[PDB]
C-alpha cells in the first residue's frame, strides 16, 4: 500500500501475542514501544532523540507482524512517548520513501 | 526518486541560500534544523521529542529545498541532535511511504 503524510503513519502491529498501535518512522534507526512485559532476556540500552535519551531493554530476535507483513529483529521497550517501527523492521518489509 | 531504507535516508537540503544535510523523518510532525542563522521574524516555541521538551526558534512561511523540490511552510531552529524534515514539508514535496 501506499501511506501519504497528512497525519501521522499509525498502523496496527501484533508483537508477543498481543495488538499494539505505532509509527511507521523513517527517522528511527530502532523500533522502540511501550512498556510491555515481553519474555526471556534483555540488555539494558539508551537511546537519544530531541530532549534527552531514555532507558530502554532491548529485546532481540522479535517476532513482529505489521500490515500482515511479518518481520524479525530487535526491539527495545520502555518508557516510550509513542511507539515507532524504525528502519530495521521497515526495511523487512520492503518499506520505501517515494517523491 | 525511490529510497530504501537501510541507511539512514538523508538528503541534502537549501535554507537560507545554504545548503546542509536532513534526515526524511515520516515520524516527525514538524522540521527541526539544528542551530543556525535564518533571516526575517520568528516566534518561540516548545517541541517535546522521544526524551523530553525543548525549545526553538519558529520560523514560518520559510523557502526550503528538498532534495530537489521546493517547499515552503513552518522550520523550527534549535538544540536537536540531527536536522530532520517532518510531516510538514513532506508532504509538500509529494512523499508518500509504500510498501
Ligand atoms: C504522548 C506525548 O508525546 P510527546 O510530544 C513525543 O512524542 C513523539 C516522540 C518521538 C517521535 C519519533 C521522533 N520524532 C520527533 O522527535 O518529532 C518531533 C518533531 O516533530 C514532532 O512531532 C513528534 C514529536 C516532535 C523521530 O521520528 C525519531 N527520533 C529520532 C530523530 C529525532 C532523529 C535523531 S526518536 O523518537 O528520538 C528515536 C527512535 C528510534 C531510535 C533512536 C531515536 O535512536 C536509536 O533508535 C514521535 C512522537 O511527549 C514529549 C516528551
Amino acid at each position: 500500500p501506499q501511506i501519504t503524510l497528512w497525519k501521522r503513519p499509525l498502523v496496527t502491529i501484533k508483537i508477543g501475542g498481543q495488538l499494539k498501535e505505532a509509527l511507521l518512522d523513517t527517522g528511527a534507526d530502532d523500533t522502540v514501544l511501550e512498556e510491555m512485559n515481553l519474555p526471556g532476556r534483555w540488555k539494558p540500552k539508551m537511546i537519544g532523540g530531541i530532549g534527552g535519551f531514555i532507558k530502554v531493554r532491548q529485546y532481540d530476535q522479535i517476532l513482529i507482524e505489521i500490515c500482515g507483513h511479518k518481520a524479525i529483529g530487535t526491539v527495545l521497550v520502555g518508557p516510550t512517548p509513542v511507539n515507532v517501527i524504525g528502519r530495521n523492521l521497515l526495511t523487512q518489509i520492503g518499506c520505501t520513501l517515494n517523491f
